[PDB]
């Protein structure tokens, strides 16, 4: 016997809304002969196939196929020994009719010699084009004839065909059927064909006609056409009551990638300019600002020019043309007005950052300053001080206009004594300020924020990999149908990790390349850690795609929940500000954040060197290794129940 | 005679490989009668249905139905005049059947008394649940019954049914032929019925056979067998030789949102969550730094007391405790270590930011240095002076240390003389800070990044949800089973930007809102220019959507190119940092991106008060209102030639 069903029941659904899809279903199908299945909708007849499969299971009866239970080890009904056809087009694109034989015979392990063979004759059969036709280019007649050869190419036992003929040419279904004759006679060879056809299925050697989850009748054509008397089958049914799989499936992994010049250019060409754009962009110091200068112990020429001139060795000729001159050139461009009123209007509208406004008498009373110290008259301290008026709407740039107008007065201090031979000590204030412990006296934001762009996009390009990719891989029964072929669960997921992991190693030395080589970002802790944390990183990234794609059936809520994820957590893991300024609370929950502990890890390899030893280090390692562990619980725990 | 069709040549490619789907075609369709077409494949006789309902247009021939040609002047084709049943099933899910049946009636334009008639009628004719039951929750084979009430409603005088029994249940596909041959019994209605499945189609009137692109035959069913003599007609075939639809639509858009909770909340509920986060986390002074002091003019007791007392009025007793009591209390931590090279210990590890070491001889050496003036020895200068070791691998906590210790000192500074009796003017370097122009003396980094957030919110939730709602509708056939409807593309694209219009009013409302009125973010500005400016960046990223959904065709393509130009953008416009770093050729080629000029305008209507009449406010205006045209005459010119 192919196949015994006995007592079979099966429910859908909860107890709310029962689906009484089989109730006390019999089958039996012989072996060396036609049965076909004739069914009014097509929910019965797929599920009973899958029961038979051994994807489904039912809940009360027994099913024999092949000589044991489905999926038992007692017989081979999913692997080499079965051929299945599913309802839909369960192909991949990008293949060639070539490449798909090759796979699928890798899979069954059927050697190179005779796949050529049997491409040959089916495609010889099928009226097919030429093999190196990529499937995506073919019509929908041509693609289901396609998915038919692959059914038929490792010569099984037990053929399932669902729905084989549709639309097929009336000759080119005229041969079908004649192979099928052809193979199934006087032989071990079964078919089993599923369809709502009433009037193809003369030639099937055994008619069951499907309602209400039951059977109606099962017995030979003729036979029931005799026995109820009708003139067609209409009217009778018109009554009212191990390493060769692996090696397949990585080849095609990579294959279904370099195919598709978009998924290459967003995961490879994407880090590349970002980080790019980022290091030339992002923390580096403003370097254009302007400056209205009202000198008036000089005369106005121009508002580019002062012929600001003056004696370098003492006298103090001038002591106004002599702080302008410490002042540093990269930043500051000066710009004249001869009236401090006519430089403010220049602040008040987009002409320049603030206002100098040099007094005539700036020289005179400067030195009588300094000389007569500690009890100078208001006077002198009133007409000797720069008045500054500054646009401090802006916090950065207001930052280093304050810090460069007040150091370039310490090196100006530092100039008038000493050409008069006295020591340059005497013009700091008592807070001294030594070599720093860690870093150096001029820090950039770049460097701050460089941690956490590496880890972010490792991370977050692996959720949008592995959630894609196991989503569309599912719902087209991709990996339905090469689970009957024998693929078991635990090799899919093999191989998905090793591709993903070759192609996190491709960013990161992408990624750390560009930062560390080109753009100078200092490293001065190990590099070999800074490896390990960031390709960490990308694993416990894409744990977070398995959860993601075991909750979403479709793409568009997958990268809802993949994007309303990435958004809080990038203002709360301390990347583009420290983690200091939120509130204590906050600060708290933040540190539990999958990148939080982990961008402070990074930032103390490459900002002072530390080694794992620290504490602070490795408490980004340990972070990292509980939120893939939570991540896998998480997403087993979702299939479990659903 | 509803339909002629004579010589209809139609093809398809590039002229280098061409396809013909159509050749001489001759076909008429009698008035009155069941015309069934029986081809092969399913697209030659969909292209010639597509050209018989006025979707697409033949390269030579001519089509006349119903009295003219379609889609144009002298026929309704493309209305009430004719019911279309796609192959596809073309319904809206989140739809009860009688929202559905009420929405099409509608579009048809019969009063909403006589569309309960009709569905009540047709509810009990096709065996089909309660109307209150949504139509995703429906079975696979009772949408399609769903769809073939739809197309049966209004009652047309050309039914076009595309294979409207396919999984139906015989009982009641006898019941649809003779409802099929009861209303085109001696009257004007006709059915145009093509489908695959030769057997069904014997009660038409009329049979077509179509192959190649052609008809080979067009008779009665009876005079074709008698004519050839066959039993059936499988071996025959063996030849080897405006307003209340605008009001309509906008419901349906208002009705599909509301019925997605995870819609809901990724437009509205997320908008709102990032700007609480962006608001206590991000622009923020930190607050928890530690500090080491060593002072070795009082005993140790803790690591955190140290019993620092003084005499307030004069006499300057210790001078070191004097000057931590000006430290900053919010941002700065006391601890206390025993020796220099300790604490120097706890700045290495994590333990500490700094290091102060107030020597034993501090007081008497300070009040010997400025009670001398410039004749102080060396010796003098070196034990007057606290000592600072900083970790300066932060740039932001550098800052704020470095400021918060030579701040205290002017404060302390200005606090010994005036309580001798001494001009506190005398403590001031000369470089005079006056009033800000704008702004004040301690800006905040939070408002310079919150203008560039508002915008980017609003422009990047636009491109999202309209790429995304014209990708789903035109994939899933409900856009050209609406046109058939009489729904013009102009009513279609209007419906469409008023119900954006309404979303990003109500988005802009939640973020400023949140914004100002909590979290206190200044406007010093008109707010009636603020949500002006906010809007029009709304339509530009609608806008933007409209190219994408027009080159795009698969939901993952349209992900990829909006993510691929968000990233890139937000590192250009100068939304985290101040656009001046930038090298100045990459400065030019910033300014013409969408958001850069617009971001600058709004800080300046923020933060400075800055009305329309300023070139660096209405520059913003100007390139919004630039790069809304150019998007749109690139989306006109990209479905030219797609
Ligand atoms: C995917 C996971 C990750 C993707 C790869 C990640 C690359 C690597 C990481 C890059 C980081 C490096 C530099 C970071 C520094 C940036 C500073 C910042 O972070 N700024 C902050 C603040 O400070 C920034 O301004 C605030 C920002 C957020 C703004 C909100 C934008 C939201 C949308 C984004 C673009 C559209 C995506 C299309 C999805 C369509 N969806 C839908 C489908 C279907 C339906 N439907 O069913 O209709 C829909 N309906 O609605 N939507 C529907
Ligand atoms: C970085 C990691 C951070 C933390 C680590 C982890 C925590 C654990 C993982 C936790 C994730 C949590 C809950 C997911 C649950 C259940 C979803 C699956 C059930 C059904 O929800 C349907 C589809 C999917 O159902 P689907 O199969 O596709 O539809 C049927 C198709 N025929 O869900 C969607 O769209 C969700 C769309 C998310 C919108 C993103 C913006 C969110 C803004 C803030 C949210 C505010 C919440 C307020 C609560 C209001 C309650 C009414
Ligand atoms: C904010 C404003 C920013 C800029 C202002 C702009 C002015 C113009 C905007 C122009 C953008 C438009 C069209 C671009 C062109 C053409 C795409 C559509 C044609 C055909 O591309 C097929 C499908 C589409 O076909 P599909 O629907 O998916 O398949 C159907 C199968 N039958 O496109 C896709 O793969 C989208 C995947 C995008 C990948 C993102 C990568 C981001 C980094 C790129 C790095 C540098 C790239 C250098 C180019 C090298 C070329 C080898």
């Amino acid at each position: 016997h192919a196949v015994c069903v006995r007592h079979a029941f099966k429910q859908y659904g909860s107890k709310k809304n029962p689906n009484h899809v089989l109730s006390d279903l019999n089958m039996t199908v012989a072996k060396g002969t036609i049965y076909g299945l004739l069914g009014a909708s097509g929910c019965g007849k797929t599920t009973l196939l899958s029961c038979i499969v051994g994807r489904r299971r039912l809940n009360t009866g027994e099913i024999w196929v092949l000589g044991g239970k489905p999926g038992t080890k007692g017989s081979g009904v999913p692997g080499k020994r079965v051929g299945y056809m599913p309802q839909e087009i369960a192909l991949y694109g990008e293949f060639s009719i070539k490449e798909t034989m090759m796979y699928f015979g890798w899979i069954f392990g059927m050697e190179s010699s005779e796949i050529n063979e049997r491409l040959q004759f089916l495609l010889n059969f099928l009226d097919l084009p030429s093999q190196n036709r990529l499937v995506k280019n073919l019509s929908g007649g041509q693609q289901r004839r396609v998915s038919f050869a692959v059914a038929l190419m490792h010569d099984p036992e037990l053929l399932i065909l669902d729905e084989p003929t549709v639309g097929v040419d009336p000759l080119l279904r005229q041969s079908i059927w004649n192979h099928l004759v052809q193979i199934t006679k006087d032989g071990n060879k079964t078919v089993i064909i599923t369809t709502h056809y009433i009037e193809e299925a003369r030639q099937a050697h055994t008619i069951g006609l499907m309602r209400s989850g039951k059977l109606l009748a099962e017995e030979s054509p003729h036979v029931l056409l005799s026995m109820y008397g009708c003139q067609s089958l209409e009217e009778v049914f018109l009554k009212l009551s191990s390493w060769g799989k692996i090696k397949a499936l990585l080849q095609k992994n990579f294959l279904r990638m370099w195919r598709n010049v978009g998924v290459m250019l967003f995961i490879f060409a994407l880090p590349v300019m970002q980080v790019i754009l980022f290091c030339l962009a992002i923390g580096r110091d403003p370097t254009g600002l302007k400056l209205a200068i009202v000198n008036h112990e000089k005369n106005y020429t121009n508002q580019s020019y002062q012929e600001c001139s003056f004696d370098y060795g003492c006298k103090f000729s001038y002591l106004s043309c002599r702080y302008l001159n410490n002042l540093r050139n990269s930043t500051i461009l000066k710009e004249y007005y001869p009236d401090p009123e006519s430089a403010v209007d220049a602040v008040k509208q987009g002409h320049a950052w603030g206002a100098l406004y040099f007094t005539e008498n700036f020289t005179d009373a400067l030195v009588a300053r300094m000389a007569l110290g500690k009890d100078a008259d208001p006077e002198t301290l009133d007409q000797s001080e720069v008045r500054v008026w500054l646009d401090m709407s802006n916090q950065q740039i207001g930052i280093i206009l304050q810090r460069d107008l007040q150091l370039s007065y310490q090196d100006f201090a530092k100039d008038l004594l000493g050409a008069c031979e006295q020591n340059p000590d005497l013009a700091e204030i008592p807070i001294s300020f030594k070599e720093p412990i860690y870093g150096s006296n001029k820090p950039s934001f770049t460097d701050f924020v460089a941690p956490g762009v590496i880890l972010t996009i490792v991370f977050f390009l692996a959720v949008a990999l592995t959630s894609s990719a196991l989503i569309i891989e599912r719902m087209e029964g991709l990996l339905d149908r090469s689970w009957v072929a024998g693929v078991t669960p635990g090799e899919i997921l093999f191989s998905h990790v090793v591709t993903q992991f070759v192609v996190m190693c491709g960013q990161t030395a992408l990624v750390l390349i560009f930062m560390i080589l080109v753009f100078g970002v200092q490293c001065k802790g190990d590099i070999g850690w800074v490896i390990v944390l960031t390709i960490l990183q990308g694993l416990c990234g894409m744990c977070f795609g398995f959860v993601i794609s075991a909750i979403c059936e479709l793409e568009r809520n997958a990268i809802q929940l993949a994007l309303g994820s990435f958004y809080p957590t990038l203002l709360l893991s301390g990347v583009i500000w420290p983690i200091e300024g939120m509130p204590t609370v906050l600060r708290y929950v933040s540190t539990f954040l999958p990148l939080t502990l982990a961008t402070t890890s990074l930032r103390a390899m490459l900002t002072r060197g530390w080694s794992i030893a620290e504490p602070a280090v490795y408490y980004g390692f340990l972070a990292t290794i509980i939120w893939i562990v939570a991540f896998l619980t998480i997403s087993m725990l979702v299939l479990r129940f659903k």
